[PDB]
């Protein structure tokens, strides 16, 4: 259908079918065993923002690879039931649609996880080109295949110098696995977001070290931010002053898995509505922290 | 009196293809994955058609898109599937399957999704006259041993040449079970349940069952790369080694492809002998692929 100009925010990125199953006791190899309990969940960074994105309220769209089959037909029933776009998928007719295998033991609580395979290309800078742009007003990059995700970048810095300012795409960029292919992405976009994984593997021991550290990486202009779990969320602009939100812990811890997804969003969504850094951090750590008590996404706004 | 009718699971198989089995609370990427139509006596009618046997499943499903795939593949393989108990309730069975690629070992998560079993009633709707042969999965029992009086009874009323072969398999180590042993021509019984009983090798387990069995059956078990074993009437134990691969890659399925095998050699008037033999050629063949296709 008829999409407005300006009006959607796009994530770029992974989309993966995770089976979780969860077990009285780790399963021996060679053995036949019965789960308690097994879920079918759609996750990728990417996907999980899109789905954050819409609950929010937000027109949103998501762009990353699939390949046509059943795995596929359960991602986009699960994008559809969230609300999300799926019109710019790029279908391929090589490789496996991403899907992993998590066991967790009920004892413990401990997640053995076994990776997709590789076998499914990535976005590429080919497949970007072919995309009009215009009903765009957001364009989220999750960093993977870096030196394509580069001319991506490139291509939305050429459009946007033809715009007057009040049709500039805004750009925002996430760093969450320490590759160092993905470092060189800290010098684009407006936002960049750096994981704490990645903080952490840089040396850098806070989110404030991790932000003065990192700053001289990004682009003029840019705001570079850092989540540190129950430490709450840190922001550096071109002013030099570090911004500030404590975590917004829940009651009681229930899931987490994705809170980083739903900063990574809140964020975003809060930005493209123009409030300011320190509204946006704020608004961040209050719908992360609200997503940690709760099991997936529902009631999180 | 031309089909063989398999009676038991059919299960979507989630499979994970890892080049070393993941150590607890680790992250490994898999090699590659697939889905494959699974379930016991699912698998056992993917081999009989392979081997050019027409053949029919019945066990329960419920709708929905992965029964959709299912019901797919059965028609594919051109298994009869008129026979299924489609269910109201309940969600389709589910299963994650971890295939270490160095060795064939399979480790499998399976999800029992409360679908309600195939029952007496379901089973007593069925025309016995199709069928050369009926195998049953061990599952529910108390069910499946009226399932089993029913064939006897109709047996009765049938000439020695007109007689439907009957085959029991007992993979799980559930004492329910253990009434099954019990009814049939052919008895499959586990190494996992000859092993929870205490035994340590094949012949062990069926000098040690072969009291439980019906007046006149054939008790079959086999024993991985030790081969197979079987002992009938007469006394006189039968031992065929294994055909292993060079290179052993995928074991899921195997027990399935040689309990099908064996079926199919007996169901052709070969004898046990010859049967066991062929079972265990089949079995290993498979050993050494993915899946099914290419075992003949
Ligand atoms: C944007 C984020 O940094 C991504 C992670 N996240 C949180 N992670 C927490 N963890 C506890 C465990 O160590 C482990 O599972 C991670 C605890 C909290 C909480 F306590 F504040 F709720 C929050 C919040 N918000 C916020
Ligand atoms: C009917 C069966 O008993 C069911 C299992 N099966 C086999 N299992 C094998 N393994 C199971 C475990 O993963 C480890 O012990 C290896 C190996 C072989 C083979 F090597 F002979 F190929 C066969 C054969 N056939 C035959």
């Amino acid at each position: 259908g008829l999409v407005p100009r300006g009006s959607q925010i796009l994530c770029v990125g992974l989309v993966v079918l995770d089976v979780i199953s969860l077990v009285d006791k780790y399963p021996k190899e060679d053995s036949e065993i019965r789960c308690l309990s097994q879920r079918w969940q759609r996750g990728g960074n990417a996907s999980n923002s899109c789905t954050v994105l819409s609950l929010l309220g937000a027109p949103c769209a998501f762009m990353g690879s699939m390949a046509p089959g059943h795995v596929a037909d359960f991602l986009v029933a699960d994008f559809r039931r969230r609300g999300v776009d799926v019109s710019q998928v790029a279908w391929q007719s090589k490789g496996d649609t991403p899907s992993s295998c998590c066991i967790i033991n009920n004892s413990n609580g401990n997640r053995t996880i076994v990776l997709h395979d590789t076998s499914l290309p990535d976005v590429s800078a080919t497949d970007f080109e072919k995309v009009d742009l215009t009903q765009f007003k957001w364009i989220h990059i999750e960093g993977r295949n870096a030196s394509e995700q580069v001319k991506m970048l490139q291509r939305i810095d050429a459009h946007n110098t033809r715009q007057p300012p009040e049709q500039k795409i805004r750009v925002s960029v996430e760093v969450e696995k320490p590759r160092e292919e993905l470092f060189q992405l800290f010098g684009y976009g407006d936002v960049v977001f750096v994981s704490k994984d990645v903080a952490k593997h840089l040396g850098f021991q806070s989110a404030e070290e991790a932000l003065r550290g990192l700053y001289g990486r990004v682009r003029k202009g840019a705001v570079l931010v850092c989540a540190w779990a129950e430490e709450g969320a840190d922001a550096l602009g071109p002013d030099g002053k570090l911004l500030h939100s404590d975590a917004f812990p829940p009651p009681r811890v229930v899931d987490t898995l994705g809170a980083g997804d739903t900063f990574n969003a809140s964020v975003i969504f809060s930005l493209s509505q123009g409030r300011s850094v320190q509204e946006a951090l704020r608004f961040g750590c209050q719908v992360a922290g609200k997503k940690c008590g709760l099991q997936g996404f529902d009631g999180i706004v």
